[PDB]
């Protein structure tokens, strides 16, 4: 538990370690991670004050939930 500059990193961080173990065989711990990041992440957006600033992470959000869920099915036999 550590707070760094006030920031996205925190969140977006959490996705390389999931997105890790979703390769060396252990998806289901990368769903549990998933689910929790773009969960922190929408709330990072809500607070936000400037629609050019949120209006990014809008997209990139998308491409985080779409990942997660193909990792379902490649761990899927």
């Amino acid at each position: 538990s550590d707070h760094m500059t006030m920031s996205l990193q925190m969140i977006v961080e959490n996705v390389k370690l999931a997105r890790e173990y979703a390769l060396l065989g252990n998806y289901d711990s990368a769903m549990v991670y998933y689910q929790g990041v773009l969960d922190q992440m929408n709330k990072y957006l809500y607070s936000v004050k400037d629609t050019h600033l949120r209006q990014k992470w809008q997209q990139v959000w998308q491409e985080i939930n779409v990942e997660a869920k193909q990792v379902k099915d490649i761990m899927k036999t």
